């Protein structure tokens, strides 16, 4: 039972201008999506500090980044707060529509593309070096779901039998095919050091046999 909706037409046209559009300095998705898991652990660690059953779900607050260069997949996981199925929808927990017009304002008043993730549309910076996103996620209060997205106007949501997260967000770069350095070690590495050093979770980068 798979859902298919439209974005939204401002929605749709950030997408088609991230994937059409030259612009070299495509290494800022993994910056713009770690600080995306960063929120999404704050979220969860904020409500625990009132009610510890928050974290029956899962206690340790991480990030994994997990290359495969057979899949050529990088996935970004954290055991944040997730999204329920509503979230999903609607623009994966974002005000994508208000961020997308405040992005094409600041741009046009001298912003430049890399200063996305101030107007909360950074998750679509992964248009950059993949073809295709897939997102798991499980909220508390929710069910597990998958949301799936090659651009082109539309989007999917199903509930997602495959292994159960506990609580958190799984996003699946499903790269261009002239974008595999963003599976090598040693390119991850250094984009990490560059970009997020001072994030306030472990990240663990994972290696392939
Ligand atoms: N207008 C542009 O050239 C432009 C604006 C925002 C973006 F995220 C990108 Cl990749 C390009």
């Amino acid at each position: 039972e798979v859902e298919t909706f439209a974005f939204q037409a401002e929605i749709a046209q950030l997408m088609s201008l991230i994937i059409n559009t030259f612009y070299s300095n495509k290494e800022i998705f993994l910056r713009e999506l770690i600080s995306n898991s960063s929120d999404a652990l704050d979220k969860i660690r904020y409500e625990s500090l009132t009610d510890p059953s928050k974290l029956d779900s899962g206690k340790e607050l991480h990030i994994n980044l997990i290359p495969n260069k057979q899949d050529r997949t990088l996935t970004i996981v954290d055991t944040g707060i997730g999204m329920t199925k509503a979230d999903l929808i609607n623009n994966l927990g974002t005000i994508a529509k208000s961020g997308t017009k405040a992005f094409m304002e600041a741009l046009q008043a001298g912003a430049d593309i890399s200063m996305i993730g101030q107007f909360g549309v950074g998750f679509y910076s992964a248009y950059l070096v993949a073809e295709k996103v897939t997102v798991i996620t499980k909220h508390n209060d929710d069910e597990q779901y998958a949301w799936e997205s090659s651009a082109g106007g539309s989007f999917t949501v199903r509930t997602d039998t495959g292994e159960p997260m506990g609580r958190g967000t799984k996003v699946i770069l499903h790269l261009k095919e002239d974008q595999t350095e963003y599976l090598e070690e040693r390119r991850i590495k250094e984009i990490v050091k560059k970009h997020s050093q001072f994030i306030g979770y472990p990240i663990t980068l994972f290696v392939e046999k």
